[PDB]
């Protein structure tokens, strides 16, 4: 009855309904780092979530969303190619039902384990369903998942996913550092495209970390157990939640670093 990724909704189907599926700007897309250019010029990334307020997390029958008070500039994406200031609305993750398959950009055709994005709304539109509608309205930041060693600031979001296991379900979400997320380095790629999940708006300046984060085996098979499915219904266990890899078309990643 709607979109998700199964054969018979996936991302094949999604062009049906959103037709810009097929667009200028589509994301995910591979990264080929041989083609990627340094910019000299990209001002340093500046990543401030000291004041962030999570508030709760929810299982959207599509993935999960820890969500922040966008309220006020309390947790702030700034520099590097972006023009103002961006405002943490959610985080959410992509991931797969296998440790060889699950992140949304590639790397040279590689594909990570899991995905996560964190989404910024640009200020200067006023609301994030305003953003949505503007060439440069979102800034989201995609940090890759590999499996090896437990994240420890990972933790508290995997013992919470017991309690949201089904599509609708909620929970209290509060004192969330998102700073225990990021890798050691914010090196980086970065190109216009759009949101990965429909309605594939067409507003989104992506920043792909180069540096994957580390999660235990044991973490990620904790994503693997929610469900797509709501309470009382047959199981479809959340898993393999990507789209793949979009054609570039007419457009250049820039990179940060040499
Ligand atoms: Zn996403």
């Amino acid at each position: 009855h709607h979109w998700g990724y199964g054969k018979h909704n996936g991302p094949e189907h999604w062009h049906k309904d959103f037709p810009i599926a097929k667009g200028e700007r589509q994301s995910p897309v591979d990264i080929d780092t041989h083609t990627a250019k340094y910019d000299p010029s990209l001002k340093p990334l500046s990543v401030s979530y000291d004041q962030a307020t999570s508030l709760r997390i929810l299982n959207n029958g599509h993935a999960f969303n820890v969500e922040f008070d966008d309220s006020q500039d309390k947790a702030v994406l700034k520099g590097g190619p972006l023009d103002g200031t961006y405002r943490l609305i959610q985080f959410h993750f992509h991931w797969g039902s296998l440790d060889g398959q699950g992140s949304e950009h590639t790397v040279d055709k590689k594909k990570y384990a899991a995905e996560l994005h964190l989404v910024h709304w640009n200020t200067k539109y006023g609301d994030f369903g305003k953003a949505v509608q503007q060439p440069d309205g979102l800034a989201v930041l995609g940090i890759f998942l590999k499996v090896g060693s437990a994240k420890p600031g990972l933790q508290k979001v995997v013992d919470v996913l017991d309690s949201i296991k089904t599509k609708g379900k909620s929970a209290d979400f509060t004192n969330f550092d998102p700073r225990g997320l990021l890798p050691e380095s914010l090196d980086y790629w970065t190109y216009p495209g759009s949101l990965t999940t429909p309605p594939l708006l067409e507003c989104v300046t992506w920043i792909v970390l180069k540096e994957p984060i580390s999660v235990s085996s044991e973490q990620v098979l904790k994503f693997r157990k929610l469900n797509f499915n709501g309470e009382g219904e047959p199981e479809e266990l959340m898993v393999d939640n990507w789209r793949p890899a979009q054609p570039l078309k007419n457009r250049q990643i820039k990179a940060s670093f040499k």
